[PDB]
């Protein structure tokens, strides 16, 4: 209890306040859950507590939407396939000042409330930055009282929920739905109409679409609530229906709804089922006939000039590009507006965010799927290219090799269309994800792209929302800045650069250690409660957390990993810094490498966590079900963040962002937004190592050669020694031969070129980390420099330099 | 408003009780539905009354269940595959005293409740009688006190909607659920396991089912309230759901969940598809875990000796016979008991009702569908079988047949199981719906059964509740009911015949007439309004509404039809008593005839309802999707009630006696409970006509000839030839066809035979309506005498001649 009370940061405990909560809690117990003390459990609880939080958001949230209807401003929607928005109990009454009452209220009913917030299920509608992303933003337009619309689609299954087996993952199903959503608002009443297969007709009307297949998209409301400002912003999500011998085709009505069934496990990669591409569809479909709709209700030809001045559309990748034609297609065969109109329209309507550099992302969909599902958005595509690269001849004369490579439609045994083509011809603006990132956007990947339309491209550099990432996830380090500097930072991170006056504080210095060591105590409770691991807490807590992938280098950590264990065997009366090293995160299923490295990181943990010699020197541990709730567990107690990609593919990151802000100090290259942090920080108050981007290109330039590395480091030669002839996994010698495999023959992540220069850094690493004092006087220079990796400064540059709306934190009433 | 006032058994509208009221609504407008009076629309309305109606059951439905489990009483669980429940608001409103409160209510809040009870979907999760006959009987034993429990399915759809189309019946999916059921609790905390498949492997513990599949079942209890009595007891449903490449899987979820999906349409008949063999191993297997584990958290080998005191377990019809086989499996198999203990506790926990004599109604299982799926229980099946007949053996020595006959075992092609000799095995009683049924139960169908064992039989004839069938849908003539004689009736039925002293009262036979005629105006104005079918008011409201079937006899009803438009048109300045003729009702969908059926009454309408000479003189018209709630409109406006099945095929029916209590007069057979009907009414207050069973008998000895008739009646040959010729039908003409084949050649329902005496009986009819006083008061004393078809009266036997328990109408407080 006695630290939740003395945290200011939490709220008031109001006499009447909690009088009222305790009230409603036994209310909704009785009416809602139909219960007494005796027969509720611990679900009950929990459920009696969110209907009396949620009760607190109602009315804000319908006056706030009251308030866009009667205003008019312009609307920002931001269109994504994915919205990771975790648990939201905290989140609301944090946002709601409630977090301090609701303790003493449940306190005073003989509840544990944290007890009672683990028992919530993740809205895991996400795989992992993008999609987390999009929740950080709908958090950040609330806080800046946009009239901002998250839309997306309601799944039944988010990702996996993941196991480890026999140090496999194992995927279940993630059925967040099974007990009830307090959270969401049905809206039966807003249900439209989406179409799929069919044909063209073209008559004297124009074209016409018809015999076409329905589902219906029924709309889930949520409250967005913006930070302490009595704004609630809504996320719409669109869930498929059947349309309105006889038991089969009863049973049948699966297909259809199968549309929201599932999301897509596959993060930073490009299968192109149809089932996938109709969740797009249905998606763009539903929400652009809302959105024309509001349009409709409004202010008031006059009408669609105007489109542009009340509509902006964000597309969260090229997931939702279809969004471009369909407009197109209303504007076109519904509004009966003249193309060029329609297309000045929409590109003025719509921008577009890129999130990867890697070929293997790229949507590409072949055209005949395209024909198929889709036949009108495929012809108007065609004269969507077709006018496009009318457009780059008239400004290229005879350059047709550019025709080519500029156009939407790319050739080959399957003819397919390329999405992110599509978004730069039919929007207004272009962005990447991180200055490295959309400088590299303009200098390779779309270079045709700037040539033809260099004021398209712009930078957002992501962020991260400091509720979430600090307030929730950390209050401790939440109180200590609150006790020096007050609350304003909290959305005003730019004023955490006032905790540089601390630096050489003895009370702060000590406080920031206390309450690291306070995390970690926690964190430790927690594996040892919920998984049984038992960890060392006087250990350095060195964390690699984040999707599984070629690109991210988990693999180049092992190989530390398994040298500082031979270091250790080597001499075993050394000294060295004691460590945890904890490695997690999804595979997405199918991802054949990626399975092999989790199978990887826990056979290193079964011999080098059981050699006495080792001891509790070092300890390797692979965490479970890397989640949104998991991260706000493991991050407030990180000392070492890994941020370890080659140069060149980490657009941006943002798990670097919330350990920064979190008093961690990284390890990584200079690639995403490491590059602009340790710019923030001083490179001084970093561990930078290895190959920058140059260097990559350099080594392509004559070749990568992993046998000159095995050749050149005894060290490193004896680890694929290790794992070739079966150290890892005795009982099956040959098992990581394909990892071995492609290190050696294979690899194009270029992990063996960095490997010396890790190892040396991570030297660097614990030399000051046996220095407490020093350690943490840089994480402060770390903490007081991360306010550019807030989220509202991100969204405050999209609204004015992409939505043409200004920002705001003036209180609604 | 002034009507609903006035009605005093509608409750007292008590000045801050209405305060209270709209305070609550509102409350939920706000909290529930998100809403304000600018926004809500006419369904937000109803949920927001439906809320707060709910709210005053919640506390009275706890302690009746915290009742039951301090006093431990013997529990009733009802077995059913079908709970034929309708709408629940109004129900609620009137069995808590709240319908003249939440109209006055919602009155001043400038909401009509009338309109508002009609956005609601009715629970159709039933087929016709015996599911509704469930759902009367829930209500009967909450109004009794009883410690009852109904168990069954919860169904994604119910009975299809029914539409007709260019007079045809199309199956819609009733999507019941779409906008959710404010009504059910979620009951997540009881969720139970059911395995199908797998295999039986013994071992020295005995015997063990193994590699079986596992679909959860999730509950959702709904509260029965009693009539004014402050008992809520409930009705428990189970759900399928999917225990806890990467996507297949998770859409293949669907697979085990489709068995919740949709209620079998097959009324009065036995197709046998796997799928309807799990929904009912599901029902039964979750219901007995749940039973058993009440049981075993109650008092206290001890325990299971006392298993039949505790419960009982009462099966509606052979859908849930696999009961029998299942206690046996955990009694034995679980619990290891020895077989003769654990067959004593069966035999006394269980017993069966018969609603049905034709043969394809019976549930005959093929073993290899039940040694696949449930190959424990075929093991167990056989092992009943084998110790039966050795007790047949020793009982009729010699009598080889009768084993042979009495086998649960049907030889064949197909080896299959009769269930219903399962049931009579594994049963301490077995009945019939009504008199006539059960004594032919006992002198035909189970005649060898009732010579071992002449004790298991019983009747018990069927009701219908005066609630849902007089307080509800007919509110006048309740009210006029009650100003003489009291509202006691309501819960004691036999009282009505207190109303026989008004035979010759003028007021009364004034009055009676009076509310009649303001349900016809009603029912007319609701055709107009929902289906724009004009009827004329001043006509005899001819109604014959029940699923379709060639037992019933609707084609007999469609004969008459044409003969009276026939007659019109050879002496068309004849005087007739105007008719309008309404045939309502569902086909199994696959049921050709039935199809054929509904296709020729709305074929008659098309002549008919256009012939100028004709006028107004006669009308006919089919009333579509014939559910619960239209039954509770149609009824109360009907002048006759048509009752026409054969004599013998019909066990009971409810229909009858639910137009009874309601003012309409019968045209029947003695047939089912029509013959109690006349004789608690007098005969002479009815319309009886056509074979009695022993001439329907006597038909079949010599042969039944339908060209007998046809050769001997001109006027019947008039039609035949009339249906042939192609006059129903001039587009085409040969479309009946299949009709007059089966007429004319293989008629197992013997229509033509009663013929001559239907039409006779039917001028009786016509002669006694042009005598409105003498109607009136031949109504009257059928109304006086329908008291003994209430379900109290019926449920009151159940419970002392099958359940051992006393009823009672002593209020909760
Ligand atoms: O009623 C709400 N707000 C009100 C109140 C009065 C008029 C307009 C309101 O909100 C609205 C209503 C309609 C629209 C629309 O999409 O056409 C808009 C809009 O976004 O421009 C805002 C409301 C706000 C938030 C949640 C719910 N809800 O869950 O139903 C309802
Ligand atoms: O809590 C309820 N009643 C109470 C209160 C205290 C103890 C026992 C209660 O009800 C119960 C609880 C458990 C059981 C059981 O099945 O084991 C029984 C029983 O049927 O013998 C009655 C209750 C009654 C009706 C609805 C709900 N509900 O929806 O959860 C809850």
């Amino acid at each position: 209890q006695e630290k939740r009370k003395q945290i200011s940061v939490r709220g008031l405990a109001g006499v009447e306040n909690v009088t009222e909560l305790k009230k409603n809690f036994n209310r909704h117990l009785h009416f809602t859950l139909v219960k007494d003390r005796n027969v509720a459990t611990p679900r009950d609880y929990y459920f009696a507590l969110a209907h009396t939080v949620r009760d607190h958001l109602v009315g804000r949230w319908i006056r706030t939407q009251q308030h866009y209807y009667e205003k008019d401003p312009k609307r920002i929607y931001y269109l994504s396939l994915e919205f990771y928005m975790g648990r939201t109990l905290q989140n609301t009454m944090v946002n709601l000042a409630l977090e301090n009452a609701c303790d003493e209220a449940t306190y005073q009913l003989g509840l544990d409330m944290e007890e009672l917030e683990e028992i919530e299920e993740d809205a895991g509608l996400g795989n992992g930055g993008l999609g987390r992303l999009a929740a950080c933003f709908l958090d950040s337009m609330a806080t800046l009282g946009l009239a901002a619309y998250g839309y997306g689609i309601r799944y039944e299954f988010g990702i996996f929920n993941q196991k480890i087996c026999g140090g496999w993952q194992m995927e279940e199903a993630d059925d967040w739905l099974r007990y009830g959503n307090p959270w969401e608002k049905a809206r039966p009443e807003f249900t439209l109409p989406v179409h799929f297969y069919g044909r063209v007709e073209h008559t004297s009307q124009g074209a016409k679409w018809v015999d076409t297949q329905v589902v219906l998209a029924m709309p889930y409301d949520t409250p967005v609530p913006g930070y302490r400002n009595n704004v609630v912003n809504t996320m719409r999500l669109w869930s498929a229906k059947a349309p309105n011998g006889y038991i089969q085709a009863v049973l049948d009505r699966n297909l259809a709804e199968n549309i929201s069934r599932v999301l897509y496990p596959n993060d930073n990669f490009f299968e192109g089922k149809e089932l996938r591409l109709k969740q797009e569809y249905f998606v763009v479909a539903a929400t652009l006939q809302d959105i024309i709709r509001r349009f409709k209700s409004s202010k008031f030809r006059t009408n669609f000039d105007a489109f542009p001045d009340k509509v902006a559309i964000q597309l969260n990748d090229t997931h939702p590009s279809l969004a471009i034609p369909e407009l197109m297609r209303v504007l076109v065969d519904l509004e009966r507006l003249d193309w060029d109109k329609a297309w000045e329209v929409t590109v003025k309507t719509c921008a577009y965010t890129n999130h990867t550099v890697i070929p293997e992302a790229l949507e590409r969909w072949p055209v005949h799927l395209l024909e198929t599902l889709l036949p009108r958005h495929l012809q108007i595509i065609y004269e969507i290219n077709q006018r496009f690269l009318n457009r780059v001849a008239a400004a290229f004369p005879g350059d047709v090799d550019r025709l080519r490579r500029m156009s939407l439609v790319e050739e080959g045994a399957v003819k397919r269309i390329n999405m992110a083509h599509l978004c730069i011809a039919g929007s207004h603006a272009v962005n990447g994800v991180a200055r490295i990132h959309s400088e590299i956007l303009k200098k390779t990947i779309f270079k045709d792209f700037y040539e033809l339309e260099p004021h398209k491209f712009q930078n957002k550099t992501n962020g991260i929302t400091p509720r979430r990432w600090l307030v929730l996830c950390n209050p401790g380090l939440a109180e200590i800045i609150a006790e020096r500097i007050g609350e304003e930072y909290i959305s005003d991170l730019d004023q955490l650069r006032k905790l540089l006056s601390y630096v050489d504080d003895e009370a702060f210095i000590r406080d920031v250690a206390k309450v690291k060591q306070e995390n970690k105590l926690k964190f430790a409770a927690y594996l040892e409660r919920e998984y049984k691991v038992h960890i060392n807490p006087n250990s350095l807590f060195d964390v690699q957390v984040k999707r599984i992938h070629e690109y991210k280098r988990q693999l180049l950590n092992c190989l530390h990993v398994i040298t500082l264990y031979n270091r250790i065997k080597k001499e075993p009366n050394k000294f060295v810094v004691p460590r945890t090293v904890m490695i997690g995160g999804k595979a997405a299923p199918g991802y054949h490498m990626a399975k092999m490295i989790i199978k990887l990181i826990t056979a290193i943990g079964d011999v080098v966590n059981h050699d006495p010699v080792v001891g509790d020197r070092l300890r390797v541990i692979f965490l479970e079900n890397y989640r949104v709730s998991l991260a706000e567990k493991v991050i407030p107690a990180a000392d070492l963040s890994e941020q370890i990609s080659t140069a060149g593919t980490e657009a941006s990151g943002t798990g670097n962002m919330k350990f920064m802000l979190n008093g961690a100090l990284t390890i990584g290259t200079m690639d995403g937004a490491n590059v602009e942090m340790a710019e923030e920080a001083g490179e001084e108050n970093f561990f930078i190592f290895g190959m920058r981007v140059e260097d990559v290109d350099r080594l392509d330039q004559r070749g990568y050669n992993a046998q000159e590395y095995y050749d050149r480091i005894p060290e490193l030669r004896q680890i694929i020694e290790q794992l070739s002839s079966g150290f890892f996994s005795p009982k099956q010698p040959d098992l990581f031969k394909d990892i071995v495999n492609m290190l050696m023959h294979h690899d194009r992540f270029k992990v063996f070129a960095d490997y010396e220069e890790y190892v040396k850094c991570q030297e660097r690493v614990s030399a000051l980390y046996k220095n407490p004092r020093e350690w943490t006087r840089m994480v402060i220079r770390n903490i007081a420099t991360s306010g550019k990796f807030s989220s509202d400064r991100t969204i405050a540059q999209y609204a004015r330099e992409i939505w043409g709306v200004e920002p705001s934190r003036q209180r609604l009433p």
